C-alpha cells in the first residue's frame, strides 16, 4: 500500500546516495518480419567489444519491479544496442533493460532529467491494460506470459504497441506503468486497477532527479481486460479511472491523452457469441466511452492540456471497411488457434496459412482478441497526423525561417 507522500526526503537521500552501474540487455526480433515474435538479447557492448554500463542507483519498494535510474541518455543506451547487435532488419525492433546478470529480470532504464530542463515534453508515461504494457504482467509471470515465441518479448502482439510507436515518432523515452490483464494474467500478483498504477508511479517519480510532472506527457486506456476478463461493473471502472485522473492531476500532470475504447465485440472471439452476450459487453464500452468524453471535457474546463481520440470509431472504420485502410483480413485471428482461452497468451501457436500468405501486416487480428503491431501502428499514425490532437500538447516548437 505505498503512498507517495508518505516518502520522505532522507528516503529520497538514502535511495539516490547508493551510487552503483549495471549492465544494458539489448533484445531484438531474431526473424526478419512481424510474423515471427521471437526475441533474444546480449549485452550492450563499447567501441572496444568491453562491456557497456552505466552509473546510477536502484529503486523498487519490493527488489524484483525495481527501476534504475541514471544521467546516461536513452539516444547513448539505444545507439550502444544498435551498434552492438549489428542487426540490419527494419524488424529487429531492438528494446533494452538494465540487469546485473543472465537471471536478472527486465528492469526500466530511467533517465534522470537535468537541473537545467527546457519547459516542454521530455518522456511519455503510459498507463493502462494489455493494449499498453510492453512488459509488467511478463516480467510477474516469470517471462511466461504472454508466450515470448507468439508474443513479441511480454507485448500482447507481435510487436510494438500504439505508446511505443508515439514514444518513436516523437523520439521520447517510454515509461510503461500499464498491467496486462488479458486472460490468465490473475495468476499473477501485479497492479490492479488503473489508480493504482498511478499511486505506484508517483511513488518511482519520488527517486527520480529534477523530475516535473509537466514535462511528462501522460497516455491512458483502461476497461477492455476488465470489462471482458474479470466482468466488472460499469460504475467500478468509472470510479477506478475517474480516482486515477484525479491522483494525476493533484499531483500536477499537465498533458494527457485519452481515449475511447474499441468495440472488443467486433473482434473474431464474437464471431459465434450470442447478442446477449455481444450486447452485455458493447452497452459497458458505448456507457464508459460516454464517461471518457465527459472525464475529457472537465479536464479541458479547468486548463489541462487534454485530447481525446476516438479509437473506438477509427476501429469501427477498420473492421467495417479494412480494405480500405491497407488490411486484407479483419474477420480472423492471424494464430492457428482453434479452442480459444487463457492458452492463447500460456502458450505458443503457429500462423494459419492464410495469415503467412498475405502476412500479419495485413491482418486486424494477431489472437481471436488482440490487433496485430499493424493496427497499433495504424492508430499511432491517425493520432500522430498533423492537427489530429498532438498539438494541445506541450512539445518543441521550432522557429521558422
Amino acid at each position: 500500500a505505498l503512498s507517495p507522500e508518505a516518502i520522505t526526503s532522507a528516503q529520497v537521500f538514502s535511495t539516490q546516495s547508493k551510487e552503483t552501474y549495471t549492465y544494458v540487455r539489448c533484445w531484438y526480433r531474431t526473424g526478419n518480419s512481424h510474423d515471427e515474435s521471437a526475441t533474444d538479447w546480449e549485452w550492450a557492448e563499447n567501441p572496444d567489444g568491453s562491456y557497456f554500463t552505466i552509473d546510477g542507483y536502484w529503486w523498487s519498494s519490493v527488489r524484483l519491479k525495481n527501476m534504475f535510474y541514471t544521467n546516461t541518455s536513452q539516444n547513448v543506451i539505444k545507439q550502444r544496442c544498435e551498434e552492438t547487435l549489428g542487426v540490419t532488419h527494419d524488424a529487429a525492433d531492438i528494446t533494452y533493460f538494465a540487469a546485473d546478470n543472465r537471471w536478472s529480470y527486465n528492469h526500466t532504464i530511467w533517465t534522470n532529467d537535468p537541473v537545467m530542463q527546457a519547459d516542454q515534453i521530455n518522456k511519455i508515461v503510459a498507463f493502462g491494460d494489455s493494449l499498453s504494457d510492453t512488459g509488467n504482467i511478463f516480467n510477474a509471470a516469470q517471462w511466461r506470459f504472454p508466450n515470448p515465441d507468439t508474443w513479441f518479448l511480454g507485448h500482447f502482439s507481435n510487436g510494438f504497441v500504439w505508446t511505443e510507436y508515439i514514444a518513436q515518432a516523437k523520439k521520447l523515452p517510454l515509461y510503461n506503468w500499464a498491467v496486462g490483464g488479458a486472460a490468465g494474467s490473475n495468476q499473477y500478483v501485479a497492479l490492479t486497477g488503473v489508480k493504482d498504477q498511478v499511486l505506484s508511479y508517483l511513488t518511482y517519480a519520488k527517486m527520480a532527479k529534477n523530475y516535473k510532472p509537466e514535462n511528462t506527457l501522460f497516455t491512458l486506456e483502461f476497461g477492455l481486460n476488465d470489462f471482458m476478463n474479470y466482468n466488472r461493473e460499469v460504475v467500478d471502472v468509472k470510479t477506478d479511472f475517474s480516482t486515477a485522473l484525479i491522483k494525476l492531476t493533484d499531483a500536477g500532470a499537465k498533458n494527457i491523452m485519452l481515449m475511447t475504447l474499441p468495440d472488443a465485440t467486433k473482434a473474431p472471439q464474437f464471431k459465434y457469441s450470442t447478442q446477449a452476450e455481444i450486447e452485455k459487453v458493447r452497452a459497458k464500452i458505448v456507457e464508459f466511452n460516454e464517461f471518457i468524453k465527459a472525464q475529457a471535457a472537465f479536464y479541458i474546463i479547468q486548463g489541462y492540456n487534454i485530447t481525446l481520440y476516438d479509437t473506438h470509431g477509427l476501429f469501427e472504420q477498420l473492421t467495417q471497411n479494412p480494405q480500405q485502410h491497407g488490411f486484407v483480413n479483419a474477420s480472423d485471428a492471424c494464430l492457428n488457434i482453434n479452442r480459444a482461452s487463457s492458452a492463447d497468451y500460456l502458450y505458443s501457436h503457429s500462423l494459419t496459412n492464410e495469415c503467412a500468405t498475405h502476412s500479419s501486416d495485413k491482418y486486424v487480428f494477431w489472437n481471436v482478441t488482440h490487433p496485430t503491431t499493424a493496427v497499433h501502428k495504424y492508430i499511432a499514425e491517425k493520432m500522430l497526423a498533423p492537427g489530429a490532437g498532438m498539438q494541445r500538447f506541450n512539445f518543441h516548437h521550432h522557429h521558422h525561417h
